[PDB]
Protein backbone atom coordinates (compact mmCIF):
# COMPACT_ATOMS: atom_id res chain seq x y z
CA UNK A 1 0.00 0.00 0.00
CA UNK A 2 3.12 2.19 0.97
CA UNK A 3 6.39 3.31 -1.29
CA UNK A 4 8.85 0.43 -0.58
CA UNK A 5 11.70 2.22 1.57
CA UNK A 6 15.51 2.32 0.66
CA UNK A 7 18.02 3.31 3.52
CA UNK A 8 21.02 4.30 1.99
CA UNK A 9 23.97 6.22 4.22
CA UNK A 10 27.94 7.05 3.16
CA UNK A 11 30.52 6.68 6.13
CA UNK A 12 30.36 10.12 8.91
CA UNK A 13 33.48 12.31 7.85
CA UNK A 14 36.18 12.81 9.59
CA UNK A 15 36.61 17.04 9.78
CA UNK A 16 40.59 17.09 9.19
CA UNK A 17 40.15 20.37 6.56
CA UNK A 18 41.91 18.46 3.54
CA UNK A 19 38.60 17.33 1.16
CA UNK A 20 39.61 15.56 -1.77
CA UNK A 21 37.73 13.57 -5.00
CA UNK A 22 38.24 9.95 -2.50
CA UNK A 23 35.87 11.82 -0.22
CA UNK A 24 33.90 13.25 -2.76
CA UNK A 25 33.30 9.78 -4.76
CA UNK A 26 31.68 8.06 -1.49
CA UNK A 27 29.05 11.13 -1.12
CA UNK A 28 28.39 11.19 -4.99
CA UNK A 29 28.53 7.59 -5.74
CA UNK A 30 25.50 7.80 -2.54
CA UNK A 31 23.92 10.00 -4.25
CA UNK A 32 23.52 8.45 -8.04
CA UNK A 33 21.88 5.25 -5.86
CA UNK A 34 19.67 7.65 -3.75
CA UNK A 35 18.68 9.29 -7.48
CA UNK A 36 18.06 6.27 -9.03
CA UNK A 37 16.29 4.31 -6.49
CA UNK A 38 13.36 7.58 -5.93
CA UNK A 39 13.32 7.27 -10.17
CA UNK A 40 12.35 3.53 -9.79
CA UNK A 41 9.92 4.56 -6.90
CA UNK A 42 11.10 4.15 -3.67
CA UNK A 43 11.08 6.02 -0.50
CA UNK A 44 14.45 6.82 -0.04
CA UNK A 45 16.43 8.03 3.13
CA UNK A 46 19.93 9.02 2.03
CA UNK A 47 22.26 9.84 5.12
CA UNK A 48 25.87 11.42 5.38
CA UNK A 49 27.25 13.11 8.86
CA UNK A 50 30.79 14.34 10.53
CA UNK A 51 33.05 12.49 13.57
CA UNK A 52 33.06 15.81 15.79
CA UNK A 53 34.70 13.55 18.42
CA UNK A 54 38.44 12.58 19.80
CA UNK A 55 41.53 13.77 20.99
CA UNK A 56 42.64 15.64 17.76
CA UNK A 57 39.48 17.22 17.15
CA UNK A 58 39.93 19.38 20.56
CA UNK A 59 43.87 19.47 19.78
CA UNK A 60 43.17 21.16 16.88
CA UNK A 61 40.57 23.29 17.91
CA UNK A 62 42.45 24.97 21.40
CA UNK A 63 46.10 25.48 18.74
CA UNK A 64 43.48 27.05 16.28
CA UNK A 65 42.65 29.42 19.28
CA UNK A 66 38.73 28.12 19.22
CA UNK A 67 36.40 26.41 21.18
CA UNK A 68 35.24 22.59 19.96
CA UNK A 69 31.92 23.93 18.77
CA UNK A 70 33.54 27.70 17.06
CA UNK A 71 36.17 24.57 14.86
CA UNK A 72 33.78 22.14 14.03
CA UNK A 73 30.73 24.75 12.96
CA UNK A 74 33.47 26.13 10.38
CA UNK A 75 34.73 22.80 8.88
CA UNK A 76 30.99 21.31 8.77
CA UNK A 77 30.23 24.57 6.90
CA UNK A 78 32.80 24.00 4.50
CA UNK A 79 32.22 19.81 3.97
CA UNK A 80 27.95 20.88 3.70
CA UNK A 81 28.85 23.85 1.11
CA UNK A 82 30.65 21.34 -1.13
CA UNK A 83 27.98 18.52 -0.60
CA UNK A 84 25.95 21.63 -1.78
CA UNK A 85 28.29 22.23 -4.61
CA UNK A 86 28.18 18.63 -5.79
CA UNK A 87 24.28 18.59 -5.66
CA UNK A 88 24.11 15.69 -3.25
CA UNK A 89 20.44 14.50 -2.55
CA UNK A 90 21.21 13.73 1.38
CA UNK A 91 17.91 13.95 3.32
CA UNK A 92 19.71 14.58 6.40
CA UNK A 93 23.42 15.29 8.21
CA UNK A 94 24.14 13.60 11.26
CA UNK A 95 26.68 15.36 13.45
CA UNK A 96 27.86 13.70 16.80
CA UNK A 97 28.03 16.68 18.77
CA UNK A 98 23.83 16.31 18.40
CA UNK A 99 21.79 15.40 21.32
CA UNK A 100 20.09 12.67 19.18
CA UNK A 101 23.64 11.23 18.52
CA UNK A 102 24.68 11.49 22.04
CA UNK A 103 22.17 10.18 23.58
CA UNK A 104 22.13 6.93 21.60
CA UNK A 105 25.83 6.11 22.20
CA UNK A 106 25.27 6.60 26.56
CA UNK A 107 22.14 4.34 25.80
CA UNK A 108 24.06 1.37 23.70
CA UNK A 109 26.97 1.67 26.09
CA UNK A 110 25.25 1.23 29.00
CA UNK A 111 23.09 -1.31 27.75
CA UNK A 112 25.67 -3.58 27.14
CA UNK A 113 27.17 -2.85 30.23
CA UNK A 114 23.61 -4.02 31.77
CA UNK A 115 23.57 -7.39 29.57
CA UNK A 116 27.42 -7.75 30.51
CA UNK A 117 28.59 -7.27 26.64
CA UNK A 118 30.77 -5.03 27.90
CA UNK A 119 33.44 -5.20 31.02
CA UNK A 120 36.25 -3.27 32.42
CA UNK A 121 39.65 -4.09 31.82
CA UNK A 122 43.18 -2.51 30.72
CA UNK A 123 43.93 -0.81 26.73
CA UNK A 124 47.29 -2.00 25.69
CA UNK A 125 48.64 -0.40 22.60
CA UNK A 126 52.01 0.19 20.53
CA UNK A 127 52.17 4.00 19.95
CA UNK A 128 54.25 6.28 17.43
CA UNK A 129 54.25 9.77 18.71
CA UNK A 130 55.89 10.80 15.13
CA UNK A 131 52.56 9.53 13.02
CA UNK A 132 50.13 9.42 16.32
CA UNK A 133 48.80 6.05 15.38
CA UNK A 134 48.38 2.94 17.01
CA UNK A 135 49.43 -0.74 16.32
CA UNK A 136 48.56 -3.85 18.19
CA UNK A 137 51.87 -6.16 18.69
CA UNK A 138 50.93 -8.39 15.74
CA UNK A 139 52.08 -5.52 13.02
CA UNK A 140 55.70 -4.47 14.61
CA UNK A 141 58.44 -4.49 12.89
CA UNK A 142 61.79 -5.94 13.92
CA UNK A 143 59.74 -6.59 17.58
CA UNK A 144 62.02 -7.10 20.33
CA UNK A 145 61.06 -9.65 22.76
CA UNK A 146 61.80 -10.72 26.46
CA UNK A 147 60.44 -14.18 28.24
CA UNK A 148 58.62 -14.89 24.97
CA UNK A 149 56.60 -11.43 25.18
CA UNK A 150 57.08 -8.19 22.61
CA UNK A 151 58.93 -5.79 24.14
CA UNK A 152 58.41 -2.73 21.75
CA UNK A 153 59.40 -2.54 18.14
CA UNK A 154 59.11 -0.31 14.87
CA UNK A 155 56.06 1.50 13.72
CA UNK A 156 55.30 -0.33 10.19
CA UNK A 157 55.64 3.57 8.25
CA UNK A 158 57.24 6.04 10.19
CA UNK A 159 59.90 3.37 10.92
CA UNK A 160 60.23 5.28 14.37
CA UNK A 161 60.58 3.19 17.56
CA UNK A 162 56.63 2.71 19.13
CA UNK A 163 55.91 3.32 22.89
CA UNK A 164 53.88 1.16 25.29
CA UNK A 165 50.65 2.83 26.46
CA UNK A 166 48.52 1.34 28.85
CA UNK A 167 45.12 3.41 30.37
CA UNK A 168 41.44 1.75 31.57
CA UNK A 169 39.42 0.48 29.44
CA UNK A 170 35.76 -0.80 28.39
CA UNK A 171 36.13 -4.04 26.21
CA UNK A 172 32.91 -5.30 24.77
CA UNK A 173 33.41 -9.34 23.98
CA UNK A 174 32.86 -9.86 20.65
CA UNK A 175 34.19 -13.49 20.03
CA UNK A 176 31.18 -15.29 21.17
CA UNK A 177 29.24 -13.46 18.43
CA UNK A 178 31.49 -15.26 15.77
CA UNK A 179 28.92 -18.20 15.26
CA UNK A 180 26.38 -16.18 14.74
CA UNK A 181 28.09 -13.78 12.03
CA UNK A 182 29.10 -16.32 10.07
CA UNK A 183 25.74 -18.36 10.08
CA UNK A 184 24.57 -14.08 9.04
CA UNK A 185 26.99 -14.56 5.80
CA UNK A 186 25.97 -17.61 5.14
CA UNK A 187 22.12 -16.81 4.47
CA UNK A 188 22.72 -13.57 3.27
CA UNK A 189 25.55 -13.84 0.47
CA UNK A 190 24.95 -10.39 -1.14
CA UNK A 191 25.22 -8.80 2.18
CA UNK A 192 29.59 -7.90 1.17
CA UNK A 193 30.05 -6.37 -2.16
CA UNK A 194 32.60 -6.60 -3.97
CA UNK A 195 31.89 -10.58 -2.77
CA UNK A 196 35.72 -11.10 -2.71
CA UNK A 197 36.18 -9.48 0.38
CA UNK A 198 34.60 -12.00 2.44
CA UNK A 199 37.15 -14.98 2.27
CA UNK A 200 39.11 -12.07 3.22
CA UNK A 201 37.66 -10.99 6.14
CA UNK A 202 36.86 -14.77 7.28
CA UNK A 203 40.58 -15.74 6.98
CA UNK A 204 41.96 -12.20 7.86
CA UNK A 205 40.11 -11.46 11.12
CA UNK A 206 37.05 -14.19 12.08
CA UNK A 207 39.14 -17.09 11.30
CA UNK A 208 42.02 -16.57 13.94
CA UNK A 209 39.66 -15.28 16.54
CA UNK A 210 38.04 -11.43 17.21
CA UNK A 211 40.12 -10.15 19.88
CA UNK A 212 37.67 -8.06 22.62
CA UNK A 213 37.26 -4.56 21.41
CA UNK A 214 38.67 -1.27 23.39
CA UNK A 215 35.02 0.85 23.43
CA UNK A 216 35.83 3.52 25.83
CA UNK A 217 39.03 5.55 26.88
CA UNK A 218 40.16 7.62 30.13
CA UNK A 219 42.97 9.28 28.27
CA UNK A 220 40.85 12.21 26.82
CA UNK A 221 37.85 14.08 27.39
CA UNK A 222 36.44 15.37 23.89
CA UNK A 223 33.64 13.00 23.10
CA UNK A 224 30.78 11.27 25.14
CA UNK A 225 30.90 9.95 28.41
CA UNK A 226 29.89 6.99 29.95
CA UNK A 227 26.92 7.63 32.45
CA UNK A 228 27.85 4.93 35.05
CA UNK A 229 31.33 5.73 34.84
CA UNK A 230 32.04 9.70 33.56
CA UNK A 231 35.76 9.02 33.73
CA UNK A 232 35.24 7.03 30.72
CA UNK A 233 35.08 8.96 27.22
CA UNK A 234 33.62 6.42 24.50
CA UNK A 235 35.66 5.62 21.52
CA UNK A 236 34.83 5.90 18.37
CA UNK A 237 33.93 2.33 17.59
CA UNK A 238 30.44 2.82 19.12
CA UNK A 239 29.84 6.56 18.71
CA UNK A 240 30.82 6.27 14.84
CA UNK A 241 29.03 3.57 13.84
CA UNK A 242 25.24 4.42 16.00
CA UNK A 243 25.04 7.42 13.70
CA UNK A 244 23.34 5.13 11.14
CA UNK A 245 20.19 4.39 14.16
CA UNK A 246 21.06 7.94 15.88
CA UNK A 247 20.07 9.93 12.52
CA UNK A 248 16.58 7.71 12.68
CA UNK A 249 15.70 9.13 16.24
CA UNK A 250 16.54 5.65 17.84
CA UNK A 251 15.63 6.03 21.43
CA UNK A 252 13.88 9.62 21.17
CA UNK A 253 11.05 10.87 22.21
CA UNK A 254 10.18 10.11 18.33
CA UNK A 255 11.08 6.80 16.58
CA UNK A 256 8.91 6.91 13.52
CA UNK A 257 12.04 7.52 10.93
CA UNK A 258 13.80 4.35 12.47
CA UNK A 259 10.58 2.08 12.08
CA UNK A 260 10.24 3.23 8.95
CA UNK A 261 14.41 3.17 7.61
CA UNK A 262 15.68 0.97 10.06
CA UNK A 263 17.19 -1.58 8.45
CA UNK A 264 19.86 0.38 5.95
CA UNK A 265 19.72 -1.24 2.49
CA UNK A 266 23.22 0.06 1.66
CA UNK A 267 25.99 0.97 3.54
CA UNK A 268 28.79 2.90 0.94
CA UNK A 269 32.16 3.16 2.30
CA UNK A 270 36.21 2.78 1.46
CA UNK A 271 37.27 -0.03 1.37
CA UNK A 272 39.80 0.32 4.48
CA UNK A 273 36.52 0.55 6.36
CA UNK A 274 34.40 -2.35 5.38
CA UNK A 275 35.87 -4.48 7.85
CA UNK A 276 34.26 -2.46 10.80
CA UNK A 277 30.86 -2.64 8.77
CA UNK A 278 31.14 -6.46 8.14
CA UNK A 279 32.26 -7.16 11.36
CA UNK A 280 32.43 -4.72 14.47
CA UNK A 281 28.46 -3.22 13.30
CA UNK A 282 26.88 -6.62 12.72
CA UNK A 283 28.17 -7.70 15.99
CA UNK A 284 27.04 -4.56 18.11
CA UNK A 285 23.44 -4.61 16.53
CA UNK A 286 23.11 -8.57 17.53
CA UNK A 287 24.36 -7.34 20.89
CA UNK A 288 21.11 -4.30 20.89
CA UNK A 289 18.67 -6.93 19.17
CA UNK A 290 18.44 -4.97 16.09
CA UNK A 291 18.18 -6.68 12.39
CA UNK A 292 21.30 -5.78 10.26
CA UNK A 293 21.82 -4.20 7.61
CA UNK A 294 21.30 -5.54 4.01
CA UNK A 295 24.44 -4.65 2.06
CA UNK A 296 28.01 -3.05 2.75
CA UNK A 297 29.60 -1.98 -0.65
CA UNK A 298 33.42 -1.11 -0.66
CA UNK A 299 34.57 1.08 -3.20
CA UNK A 300 38.40 0.95 -4.27
CA UNK A 301 40.88 4.81 -4.00
CA UNK A 302 41.00 6.87 -6.78
CA UNK A 303 44.64 6.91 -7.07
CA UNK A 304 47.68 9.43 -8.55
CA UNK A 305 51.08 8.37 -10.16
CA UNK A 306 52.39 9.31 -6.60
CA UNK A 307 50.18 7.04 -4.70
CA UNK A 308 47.43 7.87 -2.28
CA UNK A 309 46.76 11.43 -2.66
CA UNK A 310 47.80 12.74 0.60
CA UNK A 311 48.07 16.98 2.32
CA UNK A 312 51.86 15.24 2.90
CA UNK A 313 52.86 14.83 -0.75
CA UNK A 314 50.81 17.74 -2.35
CA UNK A 315 49.28 15.00 -4.40
CA UNK A 316 45.71 16.50 -2.90
CA UNK A 317 42.76 17.06 -5.99
CA UNK A 318 40.38 19.61 -4.90
CA UNK A 319 36.76 19.12 -6.18
CA UNK A 320 36.22 22.71 -5.73
CA UNK A 321 38.57 23.42 -8.37
CA UNK A 322 37.33 20.45 -10.71
CA UNK A 323 34.19 21.89 -10.37
CA UNK A 324 34.93 25.87 -10.78
CA UNK A 325 37.24 25.06 -13.79
CA UNK A 326 34.95 22.70 -15.82
CA UNK A 327 31.56 22.38 -14.03
CA UNK A 328 29.32 19.73 -12.16
CA UNK A 329 28.15 17.15 -14.64
CA UNK A 330 31.92 17.03 -16.19
CA UNK A 331 33.63 16.65 -12.41
CA UNK A 332 30.32 13.68 -11.15
CA UNK A 333 30.90 11.90 -14.88
CA UNK A 334 34.20 11.21 -14.14
CA UNK A 335 34.02 9.97 -10.68
CA UNK A 336 31.43 7.33 -11.38
CA UNK A 337 32.72 6.55 -14.92
CA UNK A 338 36.80 5.85 -13.95
CA UNK A 339 36.33 4.03 -10.93
CA UNK A 340 34.93 0.00 -11.62
CA UNK A 341 33.46 -1.87 -9.32
CA UNK A 342 36.14 -4.07 -7.45
CA UNK A 343 38.91 -2.07 -8.35
CA UNK A 344 41.12 1.16 -7.75
CA UNK A 345 40.76 4.48 -10.16
CA UNK A 346 43.70 6.24 -11.06
CA UNK A 347 43.28 10.59 -11.62
CA UNK A 348 45.42 12.43 -14.80
CA UNK A 349 44.09 16.02 -15.75
CA UNK A 350 44.61 14.67 -19.00
CA UNK A 351 42.31 11.78 -18.27
CA UNK A 352 39.77 14.16 -16.63
CA UNK A 353 39.90 16.49 -19.76
CA UNK A 354 39.53 13.37 -22.51
CA UNK A 355 36.26 12.33 -20.65
CA UNK A 356 34.66 15.86 -20.08
CA UNK A 357 35.57 16.85 -23.90
CA UNK A 358 34.87 13.63 -25.68
CA UNK A 359 32.16 11.66 -23.70
CA UNK A 360 30.44 14.74 -22.54
CA UNK A 361 30.67 18.07 -24.77
CA UNK A 362 31.79 15.65 -28.42
CA UNK A 363 29.44 12.42 -28.19
CA UNK A 364 26.59 13.77 -26.40
CA UNK A 365 26.98 17.44 -27.04
CA UNK A 366 27.15 17.33 -30.33
CA UNK A 367 24.62 14.82 -30.97
CA UNK A 368 21.89 16.97 -29.55
CA UNK A 369 23.18 20.46 -31.53
CA UNK A 370 23.46 18.49 -34.44
CA UNK A 371 19.99 17.23 -34.03
CA UNK A 372 18.62 20.61 -33.22
CA UNK A 373 20.03 22.36 -36.15
CA UNK A 374 19.00 19.30 -38.25
CA UNK A 375 15.05 19.81 -37.22
CA UNK A 376 15.28 23.61 -37.42
CA UNK A 377 16.72 23.53 -40.77
CA UNK A 378 14.91 21.15 -42.54
CA UNK A 379 11.18 21.39 -40.46
CA UNK A 380 11.19 24.94 -38.85
CA UNK A 381 11.70 23.41 -35.99
CA UNK A 382 8.82 20.95 -35.95
CA UNK A 383 9.81 17.99 -35.23
CA UNK A 384 7.58 15.15 -36.88
CA UNK A 385 5.97 12.94 -34.59
CA UNK A 386 6.81 9.60 -34.23
CA UNK A 387 5.50 6.89 -36.27
CA UNK A 388 7.54 3.34 -36.38
CA UNK A 389 10.47 1.67 -37.30
CA UNK A 390 10.44 3.25 -41.43
CA UNK A 391 14.36 3.33 -42.07
CA UNK A 392 15.84 -0.09 -42.53
CA UNK A 393 18.25 0.35 -39.40
CA UNK A 394 15.01 1.44 -37.05
CA UNK A 395 14.20 -2.14 -35.86
CA UNK A 396 17.69 -3.05 -34.95
CA UNK A 397 18.23 0.20 -32.95
CA UNK A 398 14.99 0.55 -31.27
CA UNK A 399 15.95 -3.20 -30.06
CA UNK A 400 19.46 -1.68 -29.18
CA UNK A 401 17.51 1.34 -27.26
CA UNK A 402 15.81 -1.34 -24.70
CA UNK A 403 18.38 -3.77 -24.61
CA UNK A 404 20.87 -0.64 -23.44
CA UNK A 405 17.74 0.01 -20.51
CA UNK A 406 17.96 -3.53 -19.80
CA UNK A 407 21.68 -3.73 -19.70
CA UNK A 408 21.86 -0.50 -17.58
CA UNK A 409 19.53 -2.09 -14.92
CA UNK A 410 21.35 -4.71 -14.24
CA UNK A 411 24.97 -2.94 -14.06
CA UNK A 412 23.12 0.07 -11.97
CA UNK A 413 21.60 -2.85 -9.23
CA UNK A 414 25.07 -4.44 -9.17
CA UNK A 415 26.45 -1.07 -8.24
CA UNK A 416 28.60 -1.28 -11.91
CA UNK A 417 28.43 2.34 -12.57
CA UNK A 418 31.11 2.70 -14.89
CA UNK A 419 29.28 -0.33 -17.17
CA UNK A 420 26.16 1.23 -16.64
CA UNK A 421 27.78 4.59 -17.90
CA UNK A 422 29.83 3.02 -20.83
CA UNK A 423 26.62 0.80 -22.18
CA UNK A 424 24.75 4.21 -22.32
CA UNK A 425 27.85 5.97 -24.29
CA UNK A 426 27.69 2.86 -26.69
CA UNK A 427 23.80 3.89 -27.41
CA UNK A 428 25.10 7.83 -27.93
CA UNK A 429 27.93 6.41 -30.04
CA UNK A 430 25.58 4.36 -32.07
CA UNK A 431 23.06 7.35 -32.34
CA UNK A 432 25.75 9.49 -34.09
CA UNK A 433 26.56 6.91 -36.16
CA UNK A 434 22.76 6.41 -37.24
CA UNK A 435 23.25 10.64 -38.57
CA UNK A 436 26.36 9.02 -40.16
CA UNK A 437 24.23 6.07 -42.17
CA UNK A 438 21.17 7.87 -43.07
CA UNK A 439 22.99 11.07 -44.45
CA UNK A 440 19.51 13.12 -43.64
CA UNK A 441 20.76 15.93 -45.68
CA UNK A 442 20.70 14.18 -48.47
CA UNK A 443 17.14 13.14 -47.96
CA UNK A 444 16.30 16.56 -47.29
CA UNK A 445 16.70 16.80 -51.51
CA UNK A 446 14.10 15.01 -52.43
CA UNK A 447 10.62 15.69 -52.02
CA UNK A 448 9.89 11.61 -51.80
CA UNK A 449 11.61 11.25 -48.94
CA UNK A 450 10.36 13.77 -46.60
CA UNK A 451 7.94 11.02 -44.24
CA UNK A 452 11.95 8.86 -44.48
CA UNK A 453 13.42 12.50 -42.70
CA UNK A 454 10.82 12.82 -40.42
CA UNK A 455 11.26 9.02 -39.01
CA UNK A 456 15.10 10.02 -38.91
CA UNK A 457 14.80 13.16 -36.77
CA UNK A 458 12.15 11.37 -34.79
CA UNK A 459 14.20 8.06 -34.14
CA UNK A 460 17.21 10.55 -33.41
CA UNK A 461 15.71 12.42 -30.41
CA UNK A 462 13.93 9.44 -29.04
CA UNK A 463 17.29 7.65 -28.65
CA UNK A 464 18.06 11.45 -26.99
CA UNK A 465 15.25 11.41 -24.86
CA UNK A 466 16.50 7.42 -23.72
CA UNK A 467 19.94 8.80 -23.12
CA UNK A 468 18.91 11.80 -20.79
CA UNK A 469 16.45 9.64 -18.77
CA UNK A 470 19.11 6.93 -17.85
CA UNK A 471 21.96 9.86 -17.09
CA UNK A 472 19.33 11.83 -14.69
CA UNK A 473 21.35 10.15 -11.91
CA UNK A 474 24.50 10.73 -13.01
CA UNK A 475 24.50 14.20 -14.37
CA UNK A 476 21.70 16.75 -12.54
CA UNK A 477 21.85 19.64 -15.38
CA UNK A 478 22.44 18.15 -18.74
CA UNK A 479 19.12 15.90 -18.90
CA UNK A 480 17.06 18.92 -17.58
CA UNK A 481 18.62 21.19 -20.20
CA UNK A 482 18.42 18.95 -23.04
CA UNK A 483 14.56 18.25 -22.06
CA UNK A 484 14.42 22.22 -22.24
CA UNK A 485 16.19 22.58 -25.54
CA UNK A 486 13.61 19.80 -27.15
CA UNK A 487 11.04 21.13 -25.61
CA UNK A 488 9.91 18.25 -24.00
CA UNK A 489 7.95 19.49 -20.95
CA UNK A 490 5.66 16.82 -19.58
CA UNK A 491 7.33 15.15 -16.56
CA UNK A 492 5.94 11.33 -17.06
CA UNK A 493 8.27 11.62 -20.31
CA UNK A 494 11.58 11.98 -17.95
CA UNK A 495 10.84 8.75 -16.02
CA UNK A 496 11.85 5.13 -16.19
CA UNK A 497 8.38 3.95 -16.85
CA UNK A 498 8.30 5.98 -20.12
CA UNK A 499 11.80 3.87 -21.66
CA UNK A 500 9.11 0.67 -22.03
CA UNK A 501 7.84 1.21 -25.40
CA UNK A 502 10.05 3.21 -27.75
CA UNK A 503 8.33 6.20 -29.72
CA UNK A 504 6.39 8.30 -26.65
CA UNK A 505 6.40 11.48 -29.27
CA UNK A 506 3.43 11.06 -31.65
CA UNK A 507 2.30 14.51 -31.42
CA UNK A 508 4.81 17.09 -33.17
CA UNK A 509 6.97 19.09 -30.93
CA UNK A 510 8.64 22.93 -31.31
CA UNK A 511 12.54 22.30 -30.48
CA UNK A 512 14.47 25.61 -29.28
CA UNK A 513 15.13 28.00 -32.20
CA UNK A 514 18.60 28.78 -30.27
CA UNK A 515 20.27 25.75 -29.39
CA UNK A 516 23.27 26.01 -27.36
CA UNK A 517 25.84 23.65 -25.80
CA UNK A 518 24.30 21.43 -23.21
CA UNK A 519 28.20 21.31 -21.77
CA UNK A 520 29.84 22.62 -19.69
C1 LIG B 1 46.80 12.19 13.53
N1 LIG B 1 45.57 11.42 13.61
C2 LIG B 1 44.61 11.53 12.68
O1 LIG B 1 44.80 12.08 11.60
C3 LIG B 1 43.28 10.93 13.01
C4 LIG B 1 42.58 10.15 12.09
C5 LIG B 1 41.35 9.59 12.42
C6 LIG B 1 40.86 9.82 13.69
C7 LIG B 1 41.55 10.59 14.62
C8 LIG B 1 42.77 11.15 14.29
N2 LIG B 1 40.85 10.64 15.82
C9 LIG B 1 39.77 9.93 15.62
C10 LIG B 1 38.79 9.68 16.67
C11 LIG B 1 39.21 9.22 17.91
C12 LIG B 1 38.31 9.08 18.95
C13 LIG B 1 36.98 9.38 18.74
BR1 LIG B 1 35.75 9.10 20.14
C14 LIG B 1 36.53 9.84 17.50
O2 LIG B 1 35.22 10.13 17.32
C15 LIG B 1 37.44 9.99 16.47
N3 LIG B 1 39.70 9.41 14.35
C16 LIG B 1 38.67 8.51 13.79
C17 LIG B 1 38.06 9.06 12.49
N4 LIG B 1 36.71 8.56 12.24
C18 LIG B 1 36.37 7.95 11.10
O3 LIG B 1 37.16 7.73 10.19
C19 LIG B 1 34.92 7.53 10.96
O4 LIG B 1 34.82 6.14 10.64
C20 LIG B 1 33.56 5.57 10.64
C21 LIG B 1 32.47 6.20 10.06
C22 LIG B 1 31.23 5.60 10.13
C23 LIG B 1 31.08 4.39 10.77
C24 LIG B 1 32.17 3.77 11.34
C25 LIG B 1 33.44 4.33 11.28
C26 LIG B 1 34.66 3.58 11.87
C27 LIG B 1 35.36 4.44 12.93
C28 LIG B 1 34.26 2.25 12.54
C29 LIG B 1 35.66 3.26 10.76
C30 LIG B 1 39.19 7.09 13.73
C31 LIG B 1 39.81 6.58 14.85
C32 LIG B 1 40.40 5.33 14.84
C33 LIG B 1 40.36 4.58 13.68
O5 LIG B 1 40.97 3.36 13.54
C34 LIG B 1 41.79 2.90 14.62
C35 LIG B 1 39.71 5.08 12.54
O6 LIG B 1 39.70 4.25 11.45
C36 LIG B 1 39.35 4.81 10.19
C37 LIG B 1 39.12 6.33 12.57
Amino acid sequence: SAKETFYITTPIYYPSGNLHIGHAYSTVAGDVIARYKRMQGYDVRYLTGTDEHGQKIQEKAQKAGKTEIEYLDEMIAGIKQLWAKLEISNDDFIRTTEERHKHVVEQVFERLLKQGDIYLGEYEGWYSVPDETYYTESQLVDPQYENGKIIGGKSPDSGHEVELVKEESYFFNISKYTDRLLEFYDQNPDFIQPPSRKNEMINNFIKPGLADLAVSRTSFNWGVHVPSNPKHVVYVWIDALVNYISALGYLSDDESLFNKYWPADIHLMAKEIVRFHSIIWPILLMALDLPLPKKVFAHGWILMKDGKMSKSKGNVVDPNILIDRYGLDATRYYLMRELPFGSDGVFTPEAFVERTNFDLANDLGNLVNRTISMVNKYFDGELPAYQGPLHELDEEMEAMALETVKSYTESMESLQFSVALSTVWKFISRTNKYIDETTPWVLAKDDSQKDMLGNVMAHLVENIRYAAVLLRPFLTHAPKEIFEQLNINNPQFMEFSSLEQYGVLNESIMVTGQPKPIFP
